[PDB]
């Protein structure tokens, strides 16, 4: 692993992120003042859990599609067998969506960009999932305090996906090598940018993991009775 190779991996991972980040940072920021009105919030709260579930399902399905496209552009991911690609994505795609979410989160007023405007967590009341929604807002509140840059999100979410400890992998050594390469790139870039300090402030991978298991359990109990077909890209 030469300096030139490490830096090419850095630049490469950051390019794939730039091409598959669903929402441009500039828009998210300039729309921070565009907040749902009290009447609009009441409108979301009056919807049935079934309508709200299908709006969130569509929103999450779309975001997962971008995370999948992100993975496919990661050096070496496509050279993995189909089984390992699926294992990695099934275990990590929703964790990455939760990480990316902090870009759309405004720590000042505790609102998130959702269907065109910023709203607090009371927007999702109809789902009857206050505790879980609150946990998701707290998680992205923590990441916002770190001031995650776009390249830190790119490199960190690459490491969420490329994890040689996911059970079910058939080529563990090949994933281990990809993982260590990405760890090198991530650590090298933090040094270049003077951001060593965030390693210890990052959440433990078990925090993100537990958050997504509670997520998917409610996810399946919802889709068990209300399926939907979404678009592509
Ligand atoms: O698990 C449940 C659940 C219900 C709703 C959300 C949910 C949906 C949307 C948002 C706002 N988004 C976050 C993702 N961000 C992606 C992104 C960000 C930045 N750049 C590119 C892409 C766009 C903004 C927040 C939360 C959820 F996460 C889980 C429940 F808890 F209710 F049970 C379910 F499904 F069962 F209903």
């Amino acid at each position: 692993a030469s300096l030139t190779e490490i830096e090419h991996l850095v630049q490469s991972v950051c390019k794939s992120y730039r091409e598959t980040c669903q929402l441009r940072l500039e828009d998210l920021l300039r729309q921070r003042s565009n907040i749902f009105s009290r009447e609009e919030v009441t409108g979301y709260q009056r919807k049935s859990m079934w309508e709200m579930w299908e709006r969130c399902a569509h929103h999450l399905t779309e975001a997962i599609q971008y995370v999948v496209e992100f993975a496919k552009r990661l050096s070496g991911f496509m050279e993995l067998c189909q089984n390992d690609q699926i294992v990695l994505l099934k275990a990590g795609a929703m964790e990455v969506v939760l990480v990316r979410m902090c870009r759309a989160y405004n720590a000042d007023n505790r609102t998130v960009f959702f269907e065109g405007k910023y709203g607090g967590m009371e927007l999702f009341r109809a789902l009857g999932c206050s505790e879980l929604i609150s946990s998701i807002f707290d998680f992205s509140h923590s990441l916002s305090a770190l001031h995650f840059s776009e390249d830190e999100i790119a490199l960190y979410t690459a490491l969420v996906l490329i994890n040689a400890h996911r059970p079910g992998l058939q080529e563990k050594r090949k994933v281990e090598q990809l993982q260590y390469n990405l760890e090198l790139a991530f650590h090298h870039h933090l040094c270049k940018t003077h951001r060593q300090s965030i390693l210890a402030k990052l959440p433990p991978k078990g925090k993100l993991r537990s958050l997504c298991s509670q997520h998917v359990e409610r996810l399946q109990i919802f889709q068990h009775l209300h399926p939907i077909v979404v678009q592509a890209a």
